[PDB]
């Protein structure tokens, strides 16, 4: 019953800011992975008929590990696209300059955020409970939904197989390339939808 | 200040179970990297003139990141040689097969506890205090010595760095050729100061 949802775009899309290689990895291996085992550990449990959000919410062990994964990296893969980039525009470009001063401002925060987080992780875009946009980090597989930090918007995937192949140790490069790849269509649709809350 | 100790071997001799590639990034980049980090936050503070095992002991946050993995990795690389492997030999063999049995007992909840560690981190053989031979796992840049859960005695790094060139998302076969490096010589003299005490 848990599937992998579709990319929206093409195993090459991403080029070259992240390879068709590393999308192989990550996309049909890595993520895959995730929901294989999670199939796995709920088929006979209260889980098996829960959605990925409550398993998610409810969930704690392997369960967890799996579950907030398989959710952390569709949004990692909708947070990105091709044709994307730059800088941002809509409702998220007016609101990160509300709340961050300038676009340029979240961006050079976000960056460090991402390049000093130590071990595997993510970080967020999120909006909090003043209706207010925010930086957060989660360590493994957490996840501002899980923490009541905040409702996502964008996030970017910080373990080491999601840059390996194309950078190295080189954590930084990624953080600069996937600013070509951020997509603020995603974003827009996140924000009006956290806003009604 | 701390020095990147020397590896006891060429950059190449580990191959083709780890490759001279890996080597290169992973001792060159990661461990230096650590070894320039620790140096320039310990640089102007009460930690400049205290041995890498005192600072590992005595610290935390980035400073305890950074002088852990120096340490880590140091291990890491004394766990392993050219022409080693196999089964083991001396104090090291009677004491496995007393604490699990036999060797293959060892070697199976070893690799099942390497590969089943989420996220990034350390598995570790180790003398607990009931002068029994364990199995630890370690998150991040934990190692037994800071938590007093037991004496080093072989360590195998799990992050996704020291694998992901040779072996992609493919864990379980960098734990089944790192069986083929372990240096049992530096099992047996840490054994023997271990049970010293
Ligand atoms: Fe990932
Ligand atoms: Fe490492």
């Amino acid at each position: 019953v848990i599937t992998l949802p579709k990319l929206k775009y093409a195993l090459n899309a991403l080029s070259p800011h992240i390879s068709e290689e590393t999308l192989n990895f990550h996309y049909n291996k890595h993520h895959a992975g995730y929901v294989n085992k999670l199939n796995t550990l709920i088929k006979d449990t209260p889980f098996a008929e829960k959605s990925l959000l409550d398993i998610v919410k409810e969930s704690s062990g392997a369960i967890f590990n799996n579950a907030a994964q398989i959710w952390n990296h569709t949004f990692y893969w909708d947070s990105m696209g091709p044709d994307c980039g730059g800088e941002p525009h809509g409702e998220i470009k007016e609101k990160i300059q509300e709340d961050f001063g300038s676009f340029n401002n979240f961006k050079e925060q976000f960056s460090n955020i991402l390049c000093g987080h130590f071990g595997s992780g993510w970080g967020w875009l999120a909006l909090n409970n003043n209706n207010k946009l925010v930086i957060l980090q989660t360590h493994d597989a957490g996840n501002p939904i899980k923490d009541n930090t905040g409702i996502p918007i964008l996030t970017c995937d910080i373990w080491e197989h999601a840059y390996y192949i194309d950078y190295r140790n080189d954590r930084a490069s990624y953080v600069k390339a996937w600013w070509n790849l951020v997509n603020w269509n995603f974003a827009n649709e996140n924000l009006k939808k956290a806003m009604q809350k």
